[PDB]
Formats: structure tokens, sequence, C-alpha cells
């Protein structure tokens, strides 16, 4: 099933839509890093959405500390895949992270060959 | 909790969402409607979304038929509830539901003061 | 400016985009109708965007006045005429006009086959 | 036409909107980066939104060869001298370009604190 670094309650959820089809989109790659204190992206976690276009599992709480993060969509390889020629090469989310603000993370992405829209939705609650 | 004219396996659920404070748009007012035999917009089922955004149990199987159906989301309501003028009267999502298609739909509707985005996911799955 | 029906300096203005081609949707049908005394949706112009994409010239300023109008976007035969089965019937827009004042309106719209976003920009005049 | 680092029909641009206040997000910061040979992003152009939202003139059609692009736009600084602490730190667009010829590139930006979308428009010059 789905999974990440360390699938727990899922303090980051990942959710993937495809607007041509009317579907989620399911297997399409997706790399979450972390900013390095010499600010490069040091991998994070990694995984393939499922047949629900969700990504869970990702990472625990207790390794989701403060930082800037991002997650990057592998939307072209998506799009191959089903004969379109897409416009992005992939779609990146950059984020900070704060203790303050809610604890759930989760990034929305609506697809479409040459257009994508993302959004997020912090809580408390589950999902 | 949520609800609507018939409380069921889902065939038609709303989820909307608040691009501004990034959280679930949380009782918003939902109308549905079917077009009757007379071209008029028959009230078909209404209902709030709950604190997770969601709105189900509007309809059960036996009674959401081929035909053409509105979705009518009281989005003026849910900005001037926080103190922000809106654009839009409401939104609206007009389409065509048939037996052939997958059964479940999910009218999925991102909310700005002066923008919304509405997508579709037609499955067989639950969601 | 063009009083009557034309266009002073263009008071209402459509916009629409295909985020399937990554282009401006030509040729898309637009019905714009006003609220009128009865509650009634009376016929207000008509047109078809251009090869840019664009509408322009449906109302003039004299006969632009206050009230409640609304945008009709006949997004199923566009993706019809296109080998695409969508799942809106069509994209309408509903937003009171002119309460404080006259203003210019852009009514933008980007188009995918199960989703739709659309946004306004609200000028005010100076010339 | 403007050879060097100009604009000879203009084959890069840039259009930002704001979604809550639904008026174009003046004096956004854009920066433009290609992937050069050793795989390194390299600054190629940079600039400041007009009053109406858009930025032009950001390179010449000579310059503008094939590639790999990434545009920046800095929607963090926009929101925060707004009074409004964003979910992002910016919104990145990258893309591959001229593979297939110039080509003229219109790259939309849609904002919301919690939220943004992006859509591209190519057209092919005829002059």
């Amino acid at each position: 099933g789905p999974t990440g670094t360390g699938e727990s309650k899922c303090p980051l959820m990942v959710k993937v839509l495809d607007a041509v089809r009317g579907s989620p989109a399911i297997n399409v790659a997706v790399h979450v890093f972390r900013k390095a204190a010499d600010d490069t992206w040091e991998p994070f976690a990694s995984g393939k959405t499922s047949e629900s276009g969700e990504l869970h599992g990702l990472t625990a709480e207790e390794e989701f500390v403060e930082g800037i993060y991002k997650v990057e969509i592998d939307t072209k390889s998506y799009w191959k895949a089903l004969g379109i020629s897409p416009f992005h090469e992939h779609a990146e989310v950059v984020f900070t992270a704060n203790d303050s603000g809610p604890r759930r993370y989760t990034i929305a992405a609506l697809l479409s060959p040459y257009s994508y829209s993302t959004t997020a939705v912090v809580t408390n609650p589950k999902e």
C-alpha cells in the first residue's frame, strides 16, 4: 500500500488530480526535499501516488521539524504516459513548516497539460 | 453529522476549500437542483459543509437517475462571514449524470474572493 | 465614448483560455444576462471569442447599469468540437456590477475537460 | 526586431493576478534562470511586474535559445507587503523552450495566500 520514509499519522499528505480525465492521478512520482544548512535540497522522502491519487506515510512526526520543504511532482512522466505532450518539466511546491501553525499539511495539485494549480490545507484533525 | 435528502453510499459528494486561509470551507450552504421536464430547476437536495469542508448523504442511488444537475454553492455568505467582500453571488456547477460513466461524483471547489476553480472526480471506488 | 451599446472603454470583457492546448479558446460562444425587475434572466448581450480568445464590445457604458449579471460560457460545445465529451454543461459567472459606480470588468476563464477556473479583474476607469 | 537582449516580438512574458483583490499583482519580483551545460541554474533575466501585472522585455529572440528555463515568482514578498503570511516561498514554473523552433511564451499566474494556478500560452510567431 502507500508509504514513504516513515508511515505514521500523516503530518504531510499529497493528493494529485487529473483535470483532463476527471480522475485521481495514479502512479505519479513525488519527491520531497528539505533545505539543508548549506542551502542544498537534501532528499527527504519519495513515493508514487496510490489508486486514489494520494501519497501518505511520507514522514513521521518526530522527523518533520520546522524547515523549508520542497515537494516535486513528476507531471511530465504522467502526461507522456497518456500520449499528451505537457508544458512543465514538473510541478514544485516550496513552503516553510512551522510548529505554531496547524500540525497536518495536505498539498493538493490539480493537473492539466499546460496548467496546474496547487493548494495547501493546514489543519489539526485528520483529513 | 453530515446528511442530505438521502444519506447512502455517496453517488454525489461536495468538497469546498478556502484558498485564503488554507482550510476547508465550513458551514457553506449547498443547494442541488435537477432540471425538470419543463426546464425549470427542481429543488433536489441541500445542506451545509461539515468541519472537513465536505457534504455527503445528499442523495441515494435509487433517486440519482440520469439527468442534468446543478450544484449551487453560496460563496457570498461565506466571504461575508469573514469580513471580505466577494465578487461572485455564488458558484454553480452544472453537469449531466450518465450511467455508463463511473458511479461516484465528487465536485470540488477551491474558493477565493474574486476567483473560484471547480473540478469533478468521477470514479468507481469510494473516495 | 461609444455610447448606446458599443463600448466606451469596454466595461465588460471576457477572456477564455484552453489548459489542454496552451492556447486561447477560439470561437467560444458567450451569453450575458441581466437580472430583471421580475427576478428572471433577461438576454443582455452575446458573442464569440476571437482568435485571441477575447470578447470585446459586448456593451456600452450607458447601458451597463447597476444590476446582477450572468456570463454564460458554452464550454461544452467547445470541447465537443475537439472530440472530447466534457463534464460541465457550461461555465456561469454571476455577479453584481456597478453598485458603487461604474467599473471595468474582465472575466477570465481557464478551461479543462473536467475543470475550469474563473477570476475577475475589476478596474476603476481613469481618462 | 529588438536583438541582443531586448524583445523582438517579446518571446517571454509574465502576467500575475491577485485572486484576493481582483486586480493585477503589481511590483512582483520575477527571476528567470536557464539550465546551464553543468546542470546548474544560471541567472538569465529578472524584473518586476508593472501596474498591469505584466512583465515584458525580459529577453530578445536571439538570446532566448533552446533550453530548460525556470521562472521564479516571488509570491511571499508580495503577500507579506499586504500583511499576509502566505503558505509558499515562491511559485516556480520550469519548462523546455524553443525545442521545435522559436515560440512566444506567456506564463500566467493567479495568486491566493494558500494557492496559486499557472498556465502557459504558447504562440507560433507570424510577421
